[PDB]
């Protein structure tokens, strides 16, 4: 439901360090 | 056809930094 990098059918997933 | 975070198709996107 949230995070950054992580999921497969919403939106979020990884995008920086 | 490469990158890091960044297509809609193959495979990349984000995902570290």
């Amino acid at each position: 439901i949230a995070s950054a990098s992580c999921t497969t059918x919403i939106c979020t997933c990884s995008c920086s360090s």
